[PDB]
């Protein structure tokens, strides 16, 4: 029920990703690697970059492979490409384990690395389905899992600070924790509350209700998981489709109407600041999510506070105001349960029983007046059908 | 052909520059000089060199007017050392005119001349901005149209054979023209299309599309002109940006993926060869540069073919074997249209009405099937956003 060894081995933040301490090859060259929940590519720089100031050194490994194939992963505008090969993996705040496992060395990229991330690599915990170049290509967990006794399940809490971290502070704080192959019960608030992974490809989940303040979004509860719904530990923003976007911004207009807002702020490019502490938490709503539960038309729900949806950024002037980015976005690929949303919570990826948990975080951000909560049951019918096919 | 005498006045190649004749000095003292517009300082061997046949003898010029002050010139690669002054110049198959201009005279270089390149000095003809030592150094070029009544305006041919020529070849043979003060409707086919000179220092202009055989490259327009692009006749290569070099040299590789070529081929280092008459250009892809029109939002395209990005290289063992090497290299200083690139088009430096005209060359090479081509126009929006900032 308490895993000490692995508590408070992340550090980041939802603008430019949480990490792990990772080792490869032989001798050990350590890096830090972005724990990424959205993909299932073990991919490490392995050549110079002006983003990094360490990366994967293959001739200096005694213990490399090189299974001599290449790997092209592309984005719109940008891309990481490499070479595959296996080595010896460890986590140094993790289990006492190592592992042969596939690393695709990283050889050019284009807008993949961020100044000042401190990360040098990534480790996609999603499923074989989604990895590149194909699913022959084992990931790091599910190599992890085949080779030694850890329990086929781990658990994120990523704390976000609820102010801005300097370049110092970031590199300093704790930023949360990965348990590998378990649940500290140290790390949350009440009780988990599990809702199924549809499909094993992403970490798949069905959302069967969204509420404003209680109000309901009232769309076609498919147009919340079109054409899926996935939670995503490497992506910043709680990314929404199209049209549930345009709904939901709507509905958080109105209720925050005692303020307005140039447009930039809700396209989630300019920040807002108040003077020192004055932040008006109270006239912006908070946002709830029902996800479908194990039981037969039964659902739970996650509740999400301005202070999760507004991320903490720092002014152009370095005032003393405290500013914020909208962490709210338009998707094309389906509704994304980012970084922002984790934050809220203690994220239990239970791969063993194909579910995922969700309990309040013992370092969620909130106010004297409102928490964030997770809640149920709630009877809900149909829920088979908000899944997109 | 409004401009016969010159018409012709140029010779050299893409690997080791294009020359005209000046003269400098009294009684005249002849120079070979290489068109650069990449530079803006008018620069000559005045000193004996290992590659040097002849040079600027400042003891016997009556006109010779030292300036007393020196220059420090490095490049990437090469350097040289000069002292400053001001002579007659002339250019023999130019303008019938001599004017007094500022001359750097090389007393010391490293790495700068070129064994069998034939030439002895440099004519920048870039902006007064980037001259050294500083922008009060008046280039050639400004004084020149100061001086007479020539207009603020040259265009250049560059003429590439499209196969190799020995060094009794290349003195022999017309490597295009340099037309001082006008256009010469000979040179070209079709149609000239302009874009706008962006800033005058080099001769800075904006891409705004890339295509490989019509697909487009696809990247953020500000890639390929990070951190500029610029039209210069004395880079040998098209040069491209570290992220756009790798992803033309992909797609480049996908379109002639029939064949497979060594990878010091694709960094520019070692040649390919063919049996003779056998390159199969076909399977290389055309490649089209999209600049900035002179409307708002419209655009041209220049096309170039695998004639004029495969430079021909005499083989190793002198056989008779067709070789070349990949004339598109990596650059850390942004996009060059260099040599290879201009021998597709007759290009116009409008400096008057600060924009660059290209138009199909007359002497470009191609084969039966496919043709460089400038085709306009295309609609094209936030084409300003395509532009570095620092
Ligand atoms: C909160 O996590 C992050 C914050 C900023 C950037 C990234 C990041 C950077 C580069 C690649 C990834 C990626 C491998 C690809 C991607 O687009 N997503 C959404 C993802 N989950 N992982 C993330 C992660
Ligand atoms: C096609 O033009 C050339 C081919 C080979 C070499 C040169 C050349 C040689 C020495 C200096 C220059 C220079 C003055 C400096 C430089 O690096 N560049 C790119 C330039 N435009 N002119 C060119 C020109």
């Amino acid at each position: 029920g308490s895993f000490v060894e692995m508590v408070d081995n992340l550090r980041g933040k939802s603008g430019q990703g949480y990490y792990v301490e990772m080792t490869v090859g032989s001798p050990p060259q350590t890096l830090n690697i972005l724990v990424d929940t959205g993909s299932s590519n073990f991919a490490v720089g392995a050549a110079p970059h002006p983003f990094l100031h360490r990366y994967y050194q293959r001739q200096l490994s005694s213990t490399y492979r090189d299974l001599r194939k290449g790997v092209y992963v592309p984005y719109t505008q940008g891309k990481w490409e490499g070479e595959l090969g296996t080595d010896l993996v460890s986590i140094p705040h993790g289990p006492n384990v190592t592992v042969r496992a596939n690393i695709a060395a990283i050889t050019e990229s284009d807008k993949f690395f961020i100044n000042g991330s401190n990360w040098e690599g990534i480790l996609g915990l999603a499923y074989a389905e989604i990895a590149r170049p194909d699913d022959s290509l084992e990931p790091f967990f599910d190599s992890l899992v085949k080779q030694t006794h850890v329990p086929n399940l781990f658990s994120l809490q990523l704390c976000g600070a609820g102010f801005p971290l300097n370049q110092s502070e970031v590199l300093a704080s704790v930023g949360g924790s990965m348990i590998i192959g378990g649940i500290d019960h140290s790390l949350y608030t009440g009780s988990l509350w599990y809702t199924p992974i549809r499909r094993e490809w992403y970490y798949e989940v069905i959302i069967v209700r969204v509420e404003i303040n209680g109000q309901d979004l009232k769309m076609d509860c498919k147009e919340y998981n079109y054409d899926k719904s996935i939670v995503d530990s490497g992506t910043t923003n709680l990314r929404l489709p199209k049209k549930v976007f345009e709904a939901a911004v709507k509905s958080i207009k109105a209720a925050s109407s005692t303020e307005k807002f140039p447009d930039g702020f809700w396209l989630g490019e300019q920040l807002v600041c108040w003077q020192a502490g004055t932040t008006p938490w109270n006239i912006f709503p908070v946002i709830s999510l029902y996800l479908m539960g194990e039981v037969t038309n039964q659902s739970f729900r996650i509740t999400i506070l301005p202070q999760q949806y507004l991320r903490p950024v720092e002014d152009v002037a370095t005032s003393q105001d405290d500013c914020y980015k909208f962490a709210i976005s338009q998707s094309s690929t389906g509704t994304v349960m980012g970084a922002v949303i984790m934050e809220g919570f203690y994220v239990v990826f239970d791969r063993a029983r194909k579910r995922i948990g969700f309990a309040v975080s013992a370092c969620h951000v909130h106010d004297e007046f409102r928490t964030a909560a997770v809640e149920g049951p709630f009877v809900t019918l149909d829920m088979e059908d908000c899944g997109y096919n």
